[PDB]
């Protein structure tokens, strides 16, 4: 149908505005230290702190995927990635401090995303 189309349409411009946001949101961790899965290799112990492990990596597949259906979906992900860290890295940590940092310049970023999605109407 036209509507299907549409709402098809519709997600993958979503998609484009979230690739956007992904990626300045990615800007704020120069040091890399969310850019891929905290390795079960170097840290064994990890899925027992941690239960939803994410980082940029496993969102940029399930975002080129069209797997975010809202911004709420995309934000939950990136909450995870900060929470994830302030649980297991103890305050006076580098990795702590990095998502300290990545927590209050994103929402800058975020922050507008919601305005935009919402006037633009994509979800």
């Amino acid at each position: 149908s036209m509507e299907q189309v549409a709402m098809e349409l519709r997600l993958t411009e979503l998609t484009r505005l979230l690739r956007s946001v992904l990626d300045q949101l990615q800007d704020k961790d120069p040091a890399r230290i969310f850019a891929q899965p905290v390795s079960l290799k170097e840290v064994p112990d990890y899925l027992d702190h941690i239960k939803h492990p994410m980082d940029f990596a496993t969102m940029r597949k399930r975002l080129e995927a069209q797997g975010y259906k809202n911004l709420h979906e995309f934000e939950e992900d990136f909450d995870l990635i900060i929470d994830n860290c302030m649980k297991y890295n103890a305050r006076d940590t580098v990795f702590y401090r990095a998502a300290v940092r990545l927590r209050d310049q994103g929402g800058v970023v975020l922050r507008q995303a919601r305005r935009e999605v919402d006037s633009i109407g994509l979800e």
